[PDB]
């Protein structure tokens, strides 16, 4: 029943966010098309924000189990696109009724003939294909120090990615005294308030360490990134800004960490969250173009890396319409990347102009957004106020519906942008000449569309604090 077919209309490899979205978007504009995603991981597809949010937020033992989670409105979803029932077998795929998606688990392409329009499998099986979709997503960074200690300090160390790795930290978070978590960024932060809430109920320790000088300090400025880390301090989570790792050893049963500055860090166990690269192991077998200095494999205006293979999500190094070659690690463009390719694979021939949005969630009361450009080396303006009580992810998860921040944003631009006649939230321009490249909005919702509009247009601006209001910041 899950035998792999020998040839498929639509191959799709991986089976994550985009090559779910580009599955549903072919099925839509080709109610009978036969679609084959092959996916490496056990599970069937499913989306990641919620395994360093929501599901750390239980108290249902459980959840580890089932991986149905609640919103922050209390409202319970899966963290799989769709029931299971509504995919076909691979074995029912080449000649059932009106087609289907199927999906094959626990198997890994490993070589791509492009001449041929063949895959071959990890196990020996040889798919051919007539349209392709690389969605093979990105692979975490190690760290230098942990690679060079061995195998034992390597098997205490977390990458943190995915259903697995959840599980698994899930569980050292309820068994251990003390983790650290090595690196600064939105997923390291994010779960350095996971476990810090966890860790308060249970009267154990969280780490967080970094080189920066505080949270997310290589996108946002001083202000916002030492506030940041306030907020981590204040879950009781030990924050260890300028932390420069030496290395990393054993020392009687627990991992020590020295730290340039001479500090030594006990705990027991790391997790790393210090990015990715994308996975761009099949361009070698299929002589595919790959980003030297983004990373990603390259791909035209509408995705395409061949005139039959498209590229969409983490795995894509795309064209940007402001910025030119990049790569980026956004649910959003994983969502619209993978439904675009899936539209030009029944003929569609649009090109990829969307401007791609990120958001982050610190727990219900903290959120975060970003567009464009978000560099904490750029000139900047930041243009804060109060919150008011609709200021937080909480009620916008209530007042939306869903806590996917892309979903409720919308993909939209403004169609206009006239300006009407302690800080708790505000608005970041980052700027060239007057320009602005890139915005965080910090705690400020449903106003993605504006921020997406001033960036298109690329106005030089007299006075951003102006620009704010749109943002409600006065
Ligand atoms: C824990 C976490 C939290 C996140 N939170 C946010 C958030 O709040 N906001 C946001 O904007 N973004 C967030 N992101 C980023 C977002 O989830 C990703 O951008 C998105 O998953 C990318 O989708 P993708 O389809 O490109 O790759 P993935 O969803 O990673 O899917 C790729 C799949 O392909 C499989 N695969 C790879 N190579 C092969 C092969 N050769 N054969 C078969 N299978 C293969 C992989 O195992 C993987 O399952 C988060 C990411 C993580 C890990």
């Amino acid at each position: 029943q899950d035998k792999a077919p020998s040839h498929v209309p639509f191959l799709l490899i991986g089976g994550g966010t985009a090559a779910f979205a580009a599955a549903r978007s072919i099925r839509a504009r080709d109610p009978g098309a036969r679609v084959l995603i092959v996916s490496e991981d056990p599970e069937l597809p499913y989306m990641r924000p919620p395994l360093s949010k929501e599901l750390w937020f239980s108290d249902d033992p459980n959840v580890t189990k089932t991986l149905r989670f609640k919103q922050w409105n209390g409202k319970e979803r899966s963290i799989y696109f769709q029931p299971p029932s509504f995919y076909v077998s691979a074995q029912d795929l080449p000649h059932i009724e009106n087609g289907g998606v199927a999906v094959l688990t626990g198997k890994k392409v490993v070589q791509l003939d492009v001449r041929d329009n063949m895959v071959k499998l990890n196990d020996g099986s040889q798919i051919t294909y007539e349209k392709c979709l690389i969605a093979t997503g990105g692979t975490p960074r190690s760290l230098s120090a942990i690679d060079r200690a061995g195998a034992e300090v390597k098997s205490r160390t977390t990458l943190f990615r995915k259903i697995g790795d959840f599980r698994s930290l899930e569980k050292i978070s309820r068994e251990v005294k003390s983790i650290t978590i090595i690196g600064e960024g939105f997923l390291g932060s994010e779960l350095a308030c996971a476990l810090g809430r966890k860790a308060r109920a249970l009267g154990t320790e969280v780490i967080q360490l970094f080189p920066e000088k505080g949270n997310m300090g290589k996108i946002l400025p001083e202000y916002l990134s030492n506030w940041t880390m306030e907020k981590v301090r204040r879950e009781g989570v030990k924050v260890m800004p300028n932390a420069i790792v030496q290395s990393v050893g054993v020392s009687s049963g627990k991992l020590l960490i020295k730290l340039k500055d001479g500090r030594k860090v006990e705990t027991d166990h790391i997790v790393a969250a210090v990015g990715l690269e994308p996975n761009v192991e099949l361009a070698k077998t299929g002589g595919l173009e790959i980003d030297s200095d983004f990373g990603g494999f390259r791909v035209n205006a509408e995705l395409q890396a061949r005139s039959n293979i498209w590229v969409a999500g983490d795995a894509a190094c795309f064209y940007d319409i402001k910025l030119g070659r990049r790569r980026v690690e956004h649910h959003d463009h994983a969502v619209v990347s993978g439904r675009l390719a899936g539209e030009n694979m029944t003929g569609a021939a649009k090109p990829y102009w969307h401007q791609s949005m990120f958001w982050s969630d610190l727990g219900p009361d903290v959120g975060y957004e970003a567009i464009g450009l978000v560099d904490s080396s750029l000139p900047t303006v930041g243009v804060f106020a109060k919150a008011t009580a609709q200021d937080n992810p909480k009620s916008a998860t209530e007042q939306s519906g869903t806590g996917i921040r892309s979903e409720s944003e919308t993909e939209s631009r403004a169609s206009e942008i006239t300006i009407p006649p302690d800080y708790g939230k505000g608005v970041i321009f980052y700027l060239r000449d007057k320009v602005v490249v890139g915005i965080v909005l910090w705690n400020i919702f449903n106003r993605m569309p504006i921020a997406r509009k001033i960036i298109k247009d690329g106005e030089q601006h007299e006075d951003l604090n102006e620009v704010a209001k749109l943002f409600n910041i006065h």
